[PDB]
């Protein structure tokens, strides 16, 4: 009389809600809520640390993007990812504008569907402002709207299907991603790339010669970026158990001391390199990356791990930011360097740390790693990773050179010298009040 | 030995805590943390959207509106609601400082008194916020505290015992209100415009002739404000269950959805009605009327029509606001045209999509609306409303008119030409830092 | 098969689970989400009020603390209080590194350990970021991030751990303190007072003659820290019952009424006193009083006397400030009248008010207070409080001064006039951008 398909059975003969746990559905219920403002948290985090004045504000397009995703997600990016009939790559249009989204068990069997899609949406959503910052210069909103439904859908919709879907290839494989460093950050990371690499300003100014490594538009957003982003995080990976049980908290610890160990890591790094210098901006991108790091570790590794997964991927992510010196580019290169590199280096370290009675903690069942010595382990985090990575820049490419070649749906204008005109283009964005424009300053050109 | 009545039993004999499933608790307690916080929210919206620059502060008003309503609410406030002997139309003393308030039922039975009192409470606060934001402009401090404790007690007290209590008149009609459109929104908007129609400035210059339509204090205010609110209504709406069912969860994605496509919606009118503008400001007030809209209706509908409720009070406010120009009002204008016109079409919409199998997701049960082909929920739906505007404005007008005829009591000076007294009440008021200023700017008159 | 020690058993064997009830886990693990916001909510509070430009910024110096605080309390912070092996007066080493930190019932018995490490470990936190804004003034990062980890580990750990500790001798004696009115707020604010008495600025010009008593550098932040500690306090207070009772909300009550009333009190008071004005940082004052004064008290006492928490914490903290003309010294003074004078007053009423069948709500038993006439219970807490007082102003003032007679851990310069030094040293601290700066301003010498 639990049919297990549909909507799980008939409301009018059955109780639902029998067949879960109710504090599980507390938790996961209260995690939702909790990821939800970190989108915000990204917007005020990439607004604040800018070297340029962006002329979208990111706080603002926080929201923006919470509309689009939560559209998306509801349209069919549920559907794509966590319908019942899936292949190995993809899931389906089954549940196409949530039809039967209910009280089936969902592939996360200790919530119910209408759940589980609550809370998964809100990871969609994150990605899409992560998205949004990191192609925002210059950008034109109309087509950043439309940009960021395509790629929601054929770009973060299979990944995901790949990690957390019913019969996805990384799950059969026995890849580990706690809490979807893949999907989210990994993912948003090397789309940003593809970004700098494309439609990135080259040879710019703030990413030339001998000018600061730091140079930020907004301390005080940066902090409040933070703030919200560490605070949600806990729903973020706490609730990536899917239930009530001490490995929720288990790994609430983890992210919180990935967190503190990423801040302190980054800031002493930057004080050897300036001789002496104590770092605002950096305290806070550690943090960010330590939270980063610890992303698809934080319910399997054991808890005095979770240091190194502050402290390793704080200096790497510290000098992956240099590159940008290299290549000149400064446009979507913060948003690799952090979720890009850091969800690499994090999910390659899974492999050594995860441990099966972390795991058993709560009784799921993993050969676990390095720790358990099953060394093969290592080659199923490089697999993941690297499919992530491959697919993520390669389709975000196409889609940005596609669009690009649509004159009503090119994302930033290609400036491609009327002493008058370059006047008038340096007043327009030099003059512009964000406070009080009631309007999105639009990027404009010689009409 | 569970009583029923007064504190529900001897602490000393029985432990009450028995009554009741102990996630439902956690559920309806987590969901009055995030109510809490929409108080500064509504602070942060309408201080960042007024066309003035408002004397007052409303975000710091808006923890002056959560201490008046706290201390009304423990008086009597809540035995005005919630008492179980109350007549038809209105509750007792009983619990007068919240005498016997503990661990009998509340009249939601799945939690008890004392944290039904506490969840309902925050209800009162967030009104009493929109009421204060109504009337701000010229307001004086100690007549607005003294209004604030005497509008909660006989126009949000009597509404919302109507809507939600023991023996409430409408609750016995069958009309539909799940988490209180018609206490908290529907009624602060129609005390709004009595506001605007007896206290508010006429013929004023920021709502006549070809004047900007939005033209903001601060954006970034509005859009805190926008990401509070967004937030806390996961409380709102999804804790107006009682418990930790899935309809719960099931009314937190139809919150999230109206929201999402109401600034979408919004964004796209001011778009064809500026020939081409993006509106930050609209898309802000957009997820707003969503968020009005889907509050009567979040555990009654479907989810694919939880859209409608973003787009159908997305037009329609924002064309009520048009009506500041025919008036040339602007004070309290904009909370009438959100949470007045906005509580009204989404509770008359609620009489057309509320579904008997949604409300049976947790065994509620209702005979539904046009969807179970109940063509007289309309009717009731419309007898709600129309009783709560007239009720709100006709005993907000009296409380105004007749505070406005005593001098110390008097809420806004009636500012009925010296020259050098002119240029000083420019001056007090242009050359004020609310940042620096330790006391609050009160109204200043020729002495 | 519960072995009620270490780990708690054998994951591989038993489900450590099931010793708890899943609701009191899921509340606990909210509440401490909701506690680790309050650490900005600090930042920004003392950042706003200073009545001094602070180079250093407190809204950054509370993630600096956040990260320090974690660090310590998983090194042997947690160790030192919660250990099952204790003394009377102090835990051990035997959780170093948080070793065995996991499914036995934690000295909390409805919480297992690494639950409860998560909660208590906020409540380290938010003292760790109390204490960095009590001597933030002219302070060496270097030597500040030093000076807590010493601090929160031989001041905050003994204190805690006779509040709350296994074997503590408070709790063997009777005292009650039912959130750490002792630990966090008594300790912190009886540290800063040493601050302010061996390092503060003496013959400070803004506490000096007739200058104003508020002169806030941004009403903004105190309002914004005053929202963010609100919001947690709920954590604060509701999660220390440690389960989902209805003595939780209980408690929530309690504390949302103190709150209200100690902010209606303080702006009171001001009104009588300035003959007239309403005070805008005296309003947030005294919810901040408050809720300090209901932290001993929240789940003991009955629901109208938290009013009275309210009230007296406002009166006798107001008039404690003044206390700055009289020594004229600012520095660090704040927090002493807040946090050590509030705790002091509501540690002291708690023994007057508490009662035994608030406490059995959830089948706690006490001896109660003068309520029961159980007139000793008044001596117990001036025990504690006396203690806690002695204890931590005695230690901080040997750790200042210990730094301070080593010259690379001197957290304060001396400032112990060469016309163009002291025209560069206005200059240096006056031109100072904290917004856009990408560096801690570092006090500055003659090199
Ligand atoms: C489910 C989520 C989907 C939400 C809706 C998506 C709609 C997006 C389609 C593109 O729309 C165009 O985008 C603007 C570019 O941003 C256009 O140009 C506007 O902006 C300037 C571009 O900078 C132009 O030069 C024009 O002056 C001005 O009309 C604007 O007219 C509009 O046609
Ligand atoms: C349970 C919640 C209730 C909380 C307490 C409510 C108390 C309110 C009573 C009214 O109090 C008056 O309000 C001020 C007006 O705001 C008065 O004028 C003050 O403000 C100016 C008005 O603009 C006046 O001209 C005077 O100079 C100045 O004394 C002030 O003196 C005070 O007598
Ligand atoms: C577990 C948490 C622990 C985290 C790490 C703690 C490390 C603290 C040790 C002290 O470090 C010193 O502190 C700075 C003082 O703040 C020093 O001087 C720096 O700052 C100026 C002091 O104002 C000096 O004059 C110098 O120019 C400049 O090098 C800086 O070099 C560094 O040696
Ligand atoms: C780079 C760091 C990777 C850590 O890898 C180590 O390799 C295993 C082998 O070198 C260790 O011993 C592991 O070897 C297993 C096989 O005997 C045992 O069961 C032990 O429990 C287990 O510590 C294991 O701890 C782990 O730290
Ligand atoms: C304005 C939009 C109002 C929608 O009202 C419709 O009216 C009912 C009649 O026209 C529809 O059919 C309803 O009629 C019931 C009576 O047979 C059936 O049981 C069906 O389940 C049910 O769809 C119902 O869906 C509903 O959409
Ligand atoms: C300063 C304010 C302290 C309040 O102390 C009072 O003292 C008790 C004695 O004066 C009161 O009566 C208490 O005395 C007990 C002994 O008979 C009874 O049981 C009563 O329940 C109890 O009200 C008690 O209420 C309490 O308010």
């Amino acid at each position: 009389q639990f049919t297990g398909t549909g909507t799980g059975g008939d409301v009018f003969k059955v109780d639902l809600n029998e067949q879960f746990d109710r504090a599980d559905m507390v938790w996961i219920g209260t995690a939702s809520v909790l990821v939800w403002i970190m989108i915000p948290g990204v917007g005020l985090l990439y607004s604040g640390i800018s070297r340029k004045k962006h002329a979208l504000s990111l706080m603002w397009a926080a929201l923006m993007a919470a509309c689009v995703a939560a559209f998306q997600w509801f349209w069919w990016g549920y559907s794509l990812v966590f319908a019942h009939n899936g292949s190995v790559f993809l899931g389906t249009l089954q549940n196409f504008c949530l039809k039967d989204v209910l009280g089936a068990p969902s592939i996360v069997k200790t919530v119910p569907d209408i759940l589980f899609c609550l809370y998964q949406g809100m990871f969609a959503a994150v990605t899409a402002i992560l998205m949004a910052g990191a192609g925002c210069e210059r950008a034109r909103l109309g087509p950043m709207m439309v940009f960021l439904f395509i790629w929601l859908t054929v770009v973060y919709c299979p990944i995901a299907y790949w990690t957390w879907g019913g019969n996805g290839w990384l799950v059969s494989l026995g890849a580990l991603d706690f809490a979807g460093g893949g999907p989210v950050h990994e993912n948003s990371g090397f789309a940003a790339l593809a970004y700098s690499l494309w439609l990135g300003k080259r040879h710019d100014p703030v990413a030339k010669g001998k000018v600061p490594k730091y140079k930020p538009h907004s301390v005080s957003s940066i902090v409040m970026g933070t703030i919200f982003l560490w605070f949600g995080w806990y729903g973020f990976n706490g609730g990536s158990t899917g239930n009530s049980s001490m490995r929720s908290w288990y790994a609430c610890v983890n992210t919180n001391l990935a967190a503190a160990t990423g801040g302190l890591t980054w800031m002493l790094v930057d004080w050897f390199r300036t001789g002496g210098k104590w770092s605002t901006v950096g305290l806070c991108m550690g943090a960010i990356a330590g939270l980063v790091g610890i992303t698809p570790a934080a319910g399997y590794v054991p808890v005095y791990t979770s240091v190194i997964f502050g402290i390793v991927p704080a200096i790497i992510c510290n000098f992956a930011v240099d590159l940008k010196d290299l290549l000149q580019i400064d446009d979507g290169m913060d948003v690799w360097a952090l979720h890009g590199v850091g969800g690499f280096v994090g999910n390659f370290m899974t492999g050594l740390f995860a441990a099966d009675y972390v795991a058993m903690i709560d009784g799921t069942e993993i050969d676990g790693g390095w720790m358990n010595h099953h060394w093969k382990q290592l080659g199923y985090q490089l697999a993941g990773s690297c499919a992530v990575a491959a697919w993520s820049f390669t389709v975000t490419s196409i889609i940005l050179l596609a669009m690009d070649r649509i004159p009503f749906l090119r994302i930033r204008l290609h400036e491609d010298g009327t002493d008058l005109a370059q006047i008038g283009e340096y007043a327009y964005y030099a003059d512009d009040d964000p406070e009080t424009n009631p309007y999105v300053l639009e990027p404009i050109d010689d009409t």
